[PDB]
């Protein structure tokens, strides 16, 4: 007569109807095909978990006390060293690392409620690597180290770059190459509204908005240079970020 749990990270947790002379409650899982089981002295489903793998390697279900997070870990055989690490949390983003031989991350996906994603690869042990955002409808390119992640987008003699610091958070900036005062951008960054907005020839040309959606979208000024124009067209594809570049 188990209860079934549901559980952040898509998983199901099935704990005991009552508790045993240790005042324990049984929790059991499958996990994938693995079954994995532990006990508890809570009556919630949260608790510790454990099985292994069809090739020995050990793995670890932690469900936290209020339910809110569940952490997903894959050990070696001996249980020392791990191998991999997924936690989902109580927005139900979520993050993934693998592991090298010494413990060291070398991969962390993060994957935020809305579905879009950072995937930091080679990752070394100074904490620098490759980075990649990946939003709905293309990615944006770049690196990775331990003061920042930096995105990159070239068009012409222009380059953005969107900057994530390691504390989250965002600023853009732009450098064109070009010499000429009549065709040369520039930008400025405003952090309150999360807004680039491009000059040419000392008039404003257009707003770039980083929205806390994880989109970009696009809003061109009038010709006078200082009234906005229409409405703001939401990018879809690289393409039309490049666009905005020239």
């Amino acid at each position: 007569n188990s209860v079934s749990v549901d559980l952040p990270g898509s998983m199901k947790v099935l704990v005991s109807k009552s508790s045993n002379a240790d005042g324990k409650y049984d929790l059991i899982a499958t996990v994938d095909a693995l079954e994995l089981s532990g006990t508890s002295d809570k009556n919630n489903g949260s608790g510790v978990l454990e099985g292994v793998k069809a090739d020995a390697s050990k793995v670890k279900l932690t469900i936290s006390d209020d339910l809110g997070q569940t952490t997903l870990e894959v050990f070696k055989s001996d249980g020392s060293t791990l191998v991999s690490k997924k936690v989902t949390s109580k927005d139900k983003s979520s993050g993934e690392e693998k592991f090298n031989e010494k413990g060291e991350v070398s991969e962390k996906i993060i994957t935020r409620a809305d579905g879009t994603r950072l995937e930091y690869t080679g990752i070394k042990s100074d904490g620098s690597g490759k980075a990649k955002e990946v939003l709905k409808g293309y990615v944006l390119e770049g690196t990775l180290t331990a003061e920042k992640t930096t995105l990159v987008v070239k068009e012409g003699t222009v380059t953005l770059s969107k900057n994530i610091s390691k504390s989250g958070a965002v600023s853009v900036e732009l450098n064109d190459t070009d010499s000429s005062a009549a065709t040369k951008k520039t930008a400025a960054w405003n952090s309150g509204t999360s807004t680039l907005t491009i000059t040419v020839n000392s008039k404003k040309t257009k707003d770039l908005v980083f929205t806390s959606s994880n989109t970009i979208t696009v809003q061109q000024y009038d010709s006078n240079g200082t009234s906005l124009e229409g409405s703001a067209v939401e990018i879809t594809k690289l393409d039309e970020i490049k666009n905005a570049l020239k």
